[PDB]
């Protein structure tokens, strides 16, 4: 595996985008996962509908949380997940309406990283694509974070709560990080975006909970 | 008056939830002692709202924190509290949407236990059912917890910081201990709880700020 990656700079990553009032950070991670693999096999990239996730998924709880492994399932099952302009997010559960005329991607499974190895997961974003990962995301030190590495030794791996998307790795300024796309705007963070502690002690429980989609 | 008290084999504890990043522990607390008497008052056991006090208790904090006994105060005022299912969980605050036709449960009054005493505590679990409580949760200890008796000489019962659910107590391996539920998910401690120590010079502060609501 590189020393540094960034599927961001590979066009496998689609714009920051803002889940509003909606607990739907699980299917925002889920579609970015499924938004690289499409990438990777069709060429295309394009926003897929974490609508129809949040509205589909019935093992998940919609606007209250879910596993992006259940959302996977649901695709792979349901032989088919909309694109974003045929499946519109809009911030509140609603019927599943999904059609397989808007279809735009499809699945054929997933794969969870060994639980709390950051290696496996380096080894899985560079040679699978974006990941979705869990943290936690409690402390008011993620909610206002602006810029550099953030590591905050209050942080707790065994309470995960948030689900975001690694889309790459690096080094910034001597500190080992995660490239994270959020899903709560452009405006928050670094454009969205917040480069976590890699290598760190498992900081924020970045390797206890992520999976990436088979396509 | 029992040696030993678990609500949870008595059916009158919903299953563990996960408050996301939102600060609404004491909203979760809150509808946990309302969920006991609720059990109770109509034999029957489900989810109440915790959105539903985010966003109407305005004399609490919304995601800053709040008192559980505001919470009940308001569930009285207001006559009535809707269930998860018609007031959702989204982990954010929003405009109050408090629904009648939703209402769950009602609140005729609260009372707080006697401060620092663990014994009217022990009663009023034993009596009334799951109570309230506030803790020192800022440990890493704590934040890290999974099995035993849990019992830190750092932990300061005059730092309540965290809203929990006293849903029992008893003894193991002659420690006694008090049974509580968080809101950190089933993944957190102990498939959701932590047994903290009992008639240990009232450690983390657990009789300090304890209350009930009566239906
Ligand atoms: C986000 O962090 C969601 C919010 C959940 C509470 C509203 N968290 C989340 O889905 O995390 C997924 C898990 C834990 C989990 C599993 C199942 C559940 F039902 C709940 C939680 C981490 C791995 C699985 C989120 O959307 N945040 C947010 C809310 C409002 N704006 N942003
Ligand atoms: C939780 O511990 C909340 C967080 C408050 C700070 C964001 N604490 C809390 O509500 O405690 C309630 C008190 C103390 C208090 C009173 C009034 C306030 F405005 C604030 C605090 C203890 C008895 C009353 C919590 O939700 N923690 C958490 C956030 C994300 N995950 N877990």
């Amino acid at each position: 595996a590189p020393d540094s990656v960034d599927y961001r700079k590979k066009g496998y990553v689609t714009p920051v985008k803002n889940q509003g009032q909606c607990g739907s950070c699980w299917a925002f991670s889920s579609v970015g996962a499924l938004e690289g693999q499409l990438k990777k096999k069709t060429g295309k990239l394009l926003n897929l509908s974490p609508q129809n996730l949040v509205d589909c998924v019935s093992e998940n709880d919609g606007c209250g949380g879910g596993y992006m492994t259940n959302a996977f399932q649901y695709v792979q099952k349901n032989r088919g997940i909309d694109s974003e302009d045929a499946y519109p997010y809009v911030g509140q559960e609603e019927s599943c309406m999904y059609n397989p005329t808007g279809k735009a991607a499809k699945c054929r499974g997933y794969r969870e990283i060994p639980e709390g190895n950051e290696k496996a997961l380096k080894r899985a974003v560079a040679r699978v694509g974006p990941v979705s990962v869990a943290i936690d995301a409690s402390l008011t030190s993620f909610q206002f974070y602006s810029k550099g590495v953030y590591y905050d030794e209050s942080c707790n791996s065994d309470n995960l709560n948030h689900a975001v998307l690694a889309v790459g790795y690096g080094i910034q300024k001597g500190n080992k990080h995660w490239i994270i796309k959020n899903s709560w705007g452009e405006n928050w963070g670094n454009k969205g975006y917040i480069l976590m502690a890699r290598n760190k002690n498992n900081a924020c429980g970045i390797a206890n909970l992520a999976s990436f989609p088979k396509m």
